[PDB]
């Protein structure tokens, strides 16, 4: 019964960087003698075993058949833009709308993430993003994989959102 | 109407290299005024529009929730090992068995691919792989992304296998 987390957003916003850094600080080896080699790696976030996937829509993924499958399988979504990329922020709404459509749900656990908050070349203000998150009813947090600001908190917040959804 | 191709195999066998090289030689821009920016990139193989996905089970993908979803969505599978990696050849059968189980089908279009055939350090003989492919009833081809040997033929053969399956 793992929690299934999906990281979504425009190309180049830092989805891989965020996910790698999370794994780096939260993976453990678990003994499980029912599997071939007797040990498996898992990620534990806020007490929950989590699966992690990245949904990219550009580049090689312009050729993928899997977008809607990622949206159906994911239980909560980190919706990532970069604070120095206005287009990436503008693209968020499309992602959120597609997820809601594919999941046929108005209550999907989500956290809005403004990554690269170490950069001095900001074009998306914290207030713009907070306003967006408030409209959606979801948390917003700024992150940087360079300084580590916010990264753990973004994923832990998403886990708490999934947990509250599952307890409904 | 798109043919959905999935490249599967152990980490490091060359799945990304094969897929990138295929895209490089077969992508086209298509005019489509129904979509946002009026042009979309597509891959055309043997006259068919194809979608391309890579199923990796190790590394970051040890944490993925999506393996069975890739297997359900894919219509044909390139099962890739490397000719200098005996373990990757040994791992093929497990992949094939899982695909058949998930798809609940004895007739799944597949091609067996022995990649890195430019390398002089061979530990998997062509006969070993041909014997495996014959048992499965599927084509086998050796490829190299370094010399380009076989790469186009592997994907074109898979498209023909899917086509014949769809005409049944
Ligand atoms: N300054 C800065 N660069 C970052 C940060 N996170 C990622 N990057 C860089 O942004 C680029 C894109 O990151 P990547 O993880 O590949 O993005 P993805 O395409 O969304 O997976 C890379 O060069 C990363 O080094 C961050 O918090 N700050
Ligand atoms: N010599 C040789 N190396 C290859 C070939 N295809 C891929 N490689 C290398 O093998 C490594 C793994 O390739 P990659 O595509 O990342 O494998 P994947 O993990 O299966 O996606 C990389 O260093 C590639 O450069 C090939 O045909 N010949």
């Amino acid at each position: 019964t793992e929690y299934k987390l999906v990281v979504v957003g425009a190309g180049g916003v830092g989805k891989s960087a965020l996910t790698i850094q999370l794994i780096q600080n939260h993976f453990v080896d678990e003994y499980d003698p029912t599997i071939e080699d007797s040990y498996r790696k898992q990620v534990v976030i806020d007490g929950e075993t989590c699966l992690l996937d990245i949904l990219d829509t550009a580049g090689q993924e312009e050729y993928s058949a899997m977008r809607d499958q990622y949206m159906r399988t994911g239980e909560g979504f980190l919706c990532v833009f970069a604070i120095n990329n206005t287009k990436s922020f503008e693209d968020i709404h499309h992602y959120r709308e597609q997820i809601k459509r594919v999941k046929d749900s108005e209550d999907v656990p989500m956290v809005l993430v403004g990554n690269k908050c170490d950069l001095p070349s900001r074009t998306v203000d914290t207030k713009q993003a907070q306003d967006l998150a408030r409209s959606y009813g979801i948390p917003f947090i700024e992150t940087s994989t360079k300084t580590r600001q916010g990264v753990d908190d973004a994923f832990y917040t998403l886990v708490r959102e999934i947990r509250k959804h599952k307890e409904k």
